[PDB]
């Protein structure tokens, strides 16, 4: 996949109560995420 | 609320058929993260 370290740009939204990123396919493959992988989220 | 730039861990999950990171209220108060708030999600 691509090198770990990649980064996008998101807004907290709601869904089924929960707040949540919700990720799209296209940045799943730009920064090469998995359901199940780690990731960082810093308030901008 | 506190300085922006603050972060924490989280792992994509799976709800209603999208892929989301699941932010608890407590990272959102350490963070300072409301709904409808820019973040940086970064692969780690």
């Amino acid at each position: 996949g691509p090198m770990p370290g990649k980064k996008f740009v998101a807004r907290v939204a709601e869904a089924d109560g929960k707040r949540v990123v919700i990720i799209p396919k296209a940045e799943r493959a730009k920064v090469g995420i998995k359901v199940g992988d780690v990731v960082e989220v810093k308030k901008v």
